[PDB]
């Protein structure tokens, strides 16, 4: 379906659960042991250069990635028998249940939260030390079980960091303002923001910011956060971004007590270090698993990080489609005796 998947006798009852034109996923049971998995099928990798590096990186980040809070890779296959005939593969994971945007109308009780947001953490201290950074943290890819265990998902438009990454990523409503003020020239601490926009979410059943575009989006976010100092208009390397800046629209800066009602001290203490506008004052996944807000949970003994970096050394390449295609479909079929 969108468009007729074309899987191995080995995957049984496909049953459809989300949908487009990227490419879909479905349910189906594996026949050898019984699980329930979750498949996931790349039907335009090919369609340009982008689509192609991107394809690559998902695979082989989903492939190197072995962490309890982070989504694994239990099988990859594609139903090409040779480079001629390959323009699509899929990718096989531990099923789960639900995701928390499904579940964002829920009541969450500060223990929940506490809970579930110091799994993100854990599973972004490990993403953030293979030197990753994901991009597009959000609540839909965020899944859940029934017993309130948390995997992140969707390496679509993850990387290795680099200190000149592409500009437009993250999805609009999590996205961290230096995304637009530091056009390209981010770091992992995006992912710290998405962190916060969520947990917000959680507390209160509404999106923090809900810009209606990527500009609209920068004013939401500097409504709660102040607008900064000359110190930070000088602490950038962008003329474009003193501009708009310069319209001065002052009232700097919210305290999150008053801004967050029936949160608690120290929880509103958190949302405040991850939201925080200066990116070099903005609280670290390894750092933020540190705060007084996360004791009744912490354990550092599962705390872990990457036994290797991440490797990258395609990233700084200029491979064809052509190219692309067949590192992909090398890396499919050595995997996984």
């Amino acid at each position: 379906n969108k468009t007729a998947w074309e899987l191995p006798k080995t995957y049984v009852s496909p049953t459809h659960v989300g949908s487009g034109a990227y490419g879909s996923v479905c349910s189906a049971i594996d026949k050898r042991s019984g699980e329930k998995v979750a498949i996931k099928k790349l039907s335009r990798p090919f369609q340009s250069e982008i689509f192609a590096k991107r394809a690559y990186r998902e695979l082989l980040l989903l492939k190197h990635m072995q962490h309890e809070n982070v989504i694994g890779l239990l099988d990859v296959f594609t139903p090409a028998s040779s480079l001629r005939n390959f323009y699509d593969f899929y990718l096989v994971m531990p099923f789960m249940q639900t995701d928390l945007q499904k579940i964002m109308g829920m009541e969450f009780s500060e223990e929940k939260i506490q809970y579930l947001v110091y799994q993100m953490l854990k599973g972004l201290k490990y993403i953030h030390s293979a030197g990753v950074v994901h991009r597009d943290l959000k609540p839909g890819n965020l899944a859940v079980n029934e017993d309130c265990e948390l995997k992140i998902l969707d390496f679509g438009l993850a990387r290795h960091a680099d200190a000149e990454m592409t500009g437009y990523v993250v999805t609009r409503w999590y996205r961290a303002p230096e995304v637009i003020l530091s056009w390209m020239h981010y770091n992992q601490t995006v992912d710290i923001w998405s962190v916060g926009c969520i947990m917000a979410e959680m507390l209160t059943g509404k999106t923090l910011f809900k810009g209606k575009d990527y500009l609209d989006q920068l004013t939401q976010i500097l409504k709660v956060t102040g607008v900064p100092g000359t110190e930070f208009v000088q602490k950038l390397n962008d003329k474009a971004a003193k501009s708009y800046i310069q319209s001065l629209p002052q009232t700097p800066r919210k305290d999150f007590t008053q801004l967050f009602p029936r949160a608690s001290p120290q929880a509103a203490d958190l949302l405040e270090k991850m939201l925080e506008l200066d990116v070099d004052k903005r609280l670290t996944a390894a750092q933020a698993l540190t705060h007084p807000f996360f004791e009744p949970f912490r354990d550092p003994e599962e705390e872990t990080e990457a036994q290797q970096p991440f490797d990258d050394s395609l990233e700084h390449e200029k491979l064809t489609v052509d190219e692309w295609k067949q590192h992909i479909y090398k890396e499919i079929v050595n995997f996984s005796p």
